[PDB]
RNA sequence: UUUUCC
């Protein structure tokens, strides 16, 4: 309808170079159905549009209620990279529909870190390494809450550093203890909570 | 080496 398409609209950035407008169609309606957020026969996503230039998609949905279900896949990794799930800025919640997604999408680590006590800066990272190795290699001291890694906007390459929460705040300090001061051929990591060198 | 339209 008219008045809800403001409300069936996402914005997913951090989009994989290249892709199609139909491949990123057939990802989400794959997703949403084996997710269980598909909530009747035929396809929830309806149309993509792709700016290729700027690396970011509009997806439209066939409902409110499905909209905001998909925005808990936000940060899942489609070709090695974390897709930034987020609502158009002008989307107004609407009366009586909700706001916020009520499932949660298995292994899905959002790419929202807000500032926090325990939120990790990840510095000197080789720029060769995808959103997904990088996720990797901190998964592997415990589960993330939410991570993203820094890339340049205008080429998509990995500016080397990132930012990820722990589920588990004393992970934090297993992960300093792992990483800081590695050495990788010229770069050394820094890892350290963020609130420590932010500006 | 502190997250990007109609
Ligand atoms: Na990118
Ligand atoms: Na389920
Ligand atoms: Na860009
Ligand atoms: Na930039």
């Amino acid at each position: 309808s008219q008045m809800t398409r403001q409300a069936r609209r996402l914005y997913v950035g951090n989009i994989p170079f290249g892709i199609t407008e139909e491949a990123m169609m057939d990802f989400f309606n794959a997703q949403m159905r084996l997710g269980g957020l598909t909530q009747a026969p035929g396809n929830p996503v309806l149309a993509v549009q792709i700016n290729q230039d700027k690396n970011f998609a509009f997806l439209e949905f066939r409902s409110v209620d499905e909209t905001t279900q998909a925005m808990a896949f936000d940060g899942i990794i489609f070709q090695g990279q974390s897709l930034k799930i987020r609502r158009p800025h002008d989307y107004q919640p609407l009366p009586g529909m909700s706001e916020n997604p009520s499932v949660y999408v298995p292994g899905v680590v959002s790419t929202v870190v807000p500032d926090s006590a325990h939120k990790l800066f990840i510095g000197g990272l080789p720029n060769y390494l995808n959103d997904d190795q990088v996720k990797e290699l901190l998964t592997s001291f415990g589960p993330l809450k939410a991570f993203n890694l820094v890339k340049d906007s205008a080429t998509g390459l990995s500016k080397g550093y990132a930012f990820c929460e722990y589920v588990d705040i004393n992970v934090t300090d297993q992960a300093i203890a792992g990483l800081n001061g590695m050495q990788l051929g010229d770069k050394k990591l820094l890892v350290q909570r963020a609130s420590v060198g932010a500006k």
